[PDB]
């Protein structure tokens, strides 16, 4: 029996599926802890590992990358869940180890691999409080090259008037994704600040876990993949659009929620964004 996670319905992905757009031929890189190739509800197109001690990117020792991948593209079949862009070409770019941490160079190496391999979209459901010159140069190179770069905003809540958006979401060339619950209210852990761009579901997100399992997580790392999947739906309908066009449409077609400090432009609506 397959269920459609509510977060998928919440951004209006099913209306695109009904028009016949499911993300076909769009290459999405999941830059995370790897993707479990043994999961029957995922189809992996390729990948690479930048973690020297964990060289198989098809081995997810943290569970995180597999869950993120499932939100992007869990297959439309008879089991499990349904991703935002079920027909997208999924790449496992492993940059995080079994403990969930990763060095900045591994992450940069992974962004470089994605550009070289002509990824359409990159999802980075990770963040740190400190940026680096080389990390910024690498995201900038992705966007300059035409890739859509999506990242979690961070789970640092608020801190008065300070921005709590982590890196790389804090950079202007990246789309930073905060999380709302099912009633469109921001999750209390959702980072805020001027660098916050858009919101997506990130509370009790049911997705794929390693070992042919399913389970829910909360966090802006679960909001992110919704937007990456939306970008893949847009590109399946308008393959000629640039990342400039995709980012613009996503931000110009949101459902306004509250004050941008807390909500960015609002909740994405992929049905509107796709034109
Ligand atoms: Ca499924
Ligand atoms: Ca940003």
């Amino acid at each position: 029996a397959q269920s459609v996670p509510y977060g998928v319905s919440q951004i209006k992905a099913p209306a695109l599926h009904s028009q016949g757009y499911t993300g076909s031929n769009v290459k999405v890189a999941v830059i995370d802890s790897g993707i479990d190739s043994s999961h029957p509800d995922l189809k992996v197109a390729g990948g690479a590992s930048m973690v020297p001690s964990e060289t198989n990117p098809f081995q997810d020792n943290n569970s995180h990358g597999t869950h993120v991948a499932g939100t992007v593209a869990a297959l439309n079949n008879s089991i499990g869940v349904l991703g935002v862009a079920p027909s997208a070409s999924l790449y496992a770019v492993k940059v995080l180890g079994a403990d969930g941490s990763g060095q900045y160079s591994w992450i940069i190496n992974g962004i470089e691999w994605a550009i070289a391999n002509n990824m359409d979209v990159i999802n980075m459901s990770l963040g740190g409080p400190s940026g680096s010159a080389a990390l910024k140069a690498a995201v900038d190179k992705a966007v300059a090259s035409g890739v859509v770069v999506v990242a979690a905003a961070g789970n640092e809540g608020t801190s008065g008037s300070s921005s709590t958006v982590g890196y790389p979401g804090k950079y202007p060339s990246v789309i930073a994704v905060g999380a709302v619950d099912s009633s469109n209210q921001r999750a209390s852990f959702s980072s805020v600040g001027p660098e916050l761009d858009v919101m997506a579901p990130g509370v009790s997100i049911q997705s794929t876990l390693p070992g042919n399992k399913y389970g829910a997580y909360n966090g802006t790392s679960m909001a992110s993949p919704h937007v990456a999947g939306a970008a893949a739906l847009i590109l399946s309908k308008h393959p000629n659009w640039t990342n400039t066009q995709v980012r613009s449409s996503l931000e110009n077609t949101t459902t306004k929620l509250g004050d941008s400090f807390y909500y960015g432009k609002g909740l994405i609506n992929v049905q509107a964004a796709a034109q």
